[PDB]
This record gives structure tokens, C-alpha cells and sequence, in this order.
């Protein structure tokens, strides 16, 4: 509905994430729209900023599909924003995993 | 700073002993792969019996 056809996709071992990223491939799959997919990214590692600094260096886009507990996205979007990738353009879309008790919200 | 670098080639600037330890952030940081080529003078490669293990 707001045109943002150009994405990516993150998202952690936690349980489900399986789930997840088969049935987005499936929706996108069978549409209208011409959705332009780049990347499917898995941080498996503990945020050696060996492996994880390059994988996050690969996204370009503006909007980013994120999946992960909410322990883990303080962390996630911690690094995005040192890297550069937090500002007026980028957009960033959660599932209701990680924004939970409306009433705790942390600093990052 | 330094999580700026994408480039291939990167000209460096320092003493040795200050290198070491730049050269050593960089290999934290992802900078030390097959398509990234640093250059140094002959400042940081003095003399050629004591090369440091970074």
C-alpha cells in the first residue's frame, strides 16, 4: 500500500523463522506487485563482526523485514545503526515478537 | 570510522608499531578478505627479519 517494493529479509535461529521465510517466498511467489526480494540473511553466529559486520555490509534496500526475540533485536539494531543503516530513508518492520509490553521500551 | 571501508585498496599511513595493532582491528572487523588490498611505505616495513605475526 505505501509502494515499497524493494526488500530484504533478517532474521535469527529463533524457532519458527523456517516458518516464516518459506511463507513469505510463497506469498511473494504468487503475486501481482513484482516484489524484488535481494536477500535472505540467517545471523547464526554470537555477532563476531566477522561474519555478521559483512552479511549486514550486504543490505542496500530501504525497507528490511527483521525476525528475532526482543532480547536480541536490542542488539541487532544497535550494530545497524553503528553501520549506518538507521536514518530518515530506512524503514524497519517488526513482527509483534519483538514489540511486546507497550509499556517497556528500550533505548535502542 | 573504520566500518565505513568497503573499498579494494587502502593506503595506510603509520608506524609499526601502531600498525600492528590497526591491522589487527581490521581483521576484527571483516577488512582482511581476497578482495582487499593494503598498501603501506616503507615506514611500516622496516627492517625485514621482524615481521610480526599480524
Amino acid at each position: 500500500d505505501y509502494d515499497w517494493h524493494v526488500f530484504s529479509l533478517v532474521t535469527t535461529i529463533f524457532p519458527g523463522y523456517r516458518d516464516f521465510i518459506s511463507f513469505i517466498k510463497t506469498t511473494v511467489d504468487n503475486s501481482f506487485v513484482g516484489w524484488d526480494m535481494q536477500n535472505v540473511i540467517t545471523l547464526d553466529t554470537s555477532f563476531e563482526d566477522a561474519k555478521t559486520q559483512v552479511q549486514l555490509k550486504k543490505i542496500h534496500s530501504s525497507v528490511i523485514l527483521l525476525y528475532c526475540s526482543k532480547d536480541e533485536a536490542v542488539l541487532i539494531l544497535s550494530e545497524a545503526r553503528s553501520l549506518g543503516l538507521t536514518g530518515y530513508d530506512f524503514f524497519w518492520i517488526v513482527p509483534s515478537l519483538v514489540s511486546g509490553n507497550t509499556e517497556l521500551i528500550p533505548k535502542e
